[PDB]
């Protein structure tokens, strides 16, 4: 129902979502030398995501705000997370634990992509209070 050819927030938070989907997709048959770049490729993706957003703000409802930087802290984090294992999976190179800090990576990966979903409804909605729609 909303206009996106230039909303940017969107056109980001779909690139940190790509970016994801297609680091966990080859992720498993994949060695460090090509998932610590795809990592590198989520972590700028999220990176130009929250700038955008920085400069949205300033045009939304003070209400709103509080959330969505909670929204932005968790983003963030949960980034960190994934960093961590990329590391660990990164350090149990060609051993019998690979595979498994790899499911690890898999998961925070994962859980970025839901927030940074979430992060494009709250502000879908700061822009929705914004421009004034009914009830």
């Amino acid at each position: 129902n909303l206009d996106r050819s230039n909303d940017k927030v969107y056109e980001n938070v779909t690139g940190l979502v790509k970016a994801v989907i297609e680091m966990s997709s080859k992720i498993q048959p994949a060695p460090p030398e090509e998932y610590v770049p795809m990592v590198k490729e989520v972590g700028l993706a999220l990176r130009t995501l929250l700038a955008t957003v920085d400069e949205t703000i300033p045009l939304l409802p003070a209400s709103t705000h509080r959330e969505i930087e909670m929204a932005q802290k968790l983003l963030n984090s949960d980034l960190g997370e994934l960093i961590n294992k990329m590391k660990l999976a990164q350090q149990y190179v060609m051993t019998s634990l690979q595979q498994e800090y790899k499911k690890q990576m898999l998961t925070a990966a994962h859980a970025l992509a839901v927030d940074a979903k979430n992060l494009l409804d709250v502000i879908d909605q700061a822009r929705l209070k914004m421009l004034g729609q009914t009830r």
